[PDB]
């Protein structure tokens, strides 16, 4: 699955492929870009298939409903929703286009990498564990981005230690997605990523 969108402020590409033998993806995502802001979330439900999806899809729906809240408030709602489910790992990203400011919060092995034209990257270590309904302390990062910055958020089905090289070399999200194709052909796990190129 590929979905491409653009507006004045961002061009995006979402890619998803199910684990081998599965009809429903255990990963979910939500994204909405308008004239003012981006909300982007990617979640990996524990395990795969329908029961993983029960968890990640609940997160998708909460992010859609509560998109206007801050990232820490949204992620805690997601955590609470995991109480009677398998649970999930997740990342939530909000971008204010006018301020060129992003805010990011995550739990578990969903990765975010932001690459700037200054050749400096933000690629925070994943936070351990998963959203299970149990109390969490959350880490939020807030920063300005340079015009032309690019990012990826990806589930652990995508294993790319040299991701920053791909972001730096590629001149568009389409090119970067094509350069990642080699990592999608195994279907060992659900695999989801969102690429963005910011104006
Ligand atoms: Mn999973
Ligand atoms: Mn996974």
């Amino acid at each position: 699955m590929i979905q491409v969108e653009e507006n004045e402020h961002i061009q995006t590409l979402v890619y998803q492929l199910n684990k081998e033998g599965k009809s429903i993806c255990g990963d979910s995502f939500f994204m909405k870009a308008d004239d003012k802001e981006l909300i982007c979330a990617v979640a990996d439900g524990l395990g795969s298939g329908s029961l993983a999806n029960e968890s990640s899809a609940a997160i998708k729906d909460l992010v859609e409903n509560y998109a206007s809240e801050d990232v820490e408030s949204i992620i805690e709602r997601c955590n609470q929703a995991m109480k009677n489910k398998r649970g999930a790992t997740a990342s939530i990203l909000k971008i204010n286009f006018e301020q060129r400011q992003f805010t990011y919060c995550s739990v578990g092995n969903v990765r975010f990498i932001l690459h700037s034209p200054s050749g400096e990257s933000f690629y925070p270590l994943p936070i351990s564990g998963y959203l299970s309904g149990k109390p969490q302390k959350y880490k939020t990062h807030t920063a300005t981005y340079e015009k032309g910055s690019k990012f990826i958020i990806h589930t652990d089905g995508l294993n790319v230690p040299d991701i920053r090289s791909h972001l730096k070399k590629g001149q568009s999200v389409e090119e970067i997605s094509n350069s990642l194709k080699m990592y999608t052909t195994s279907r060992k796990d659900d695999l989801t990523y969102i690429l963005g190129q910011l104006s």
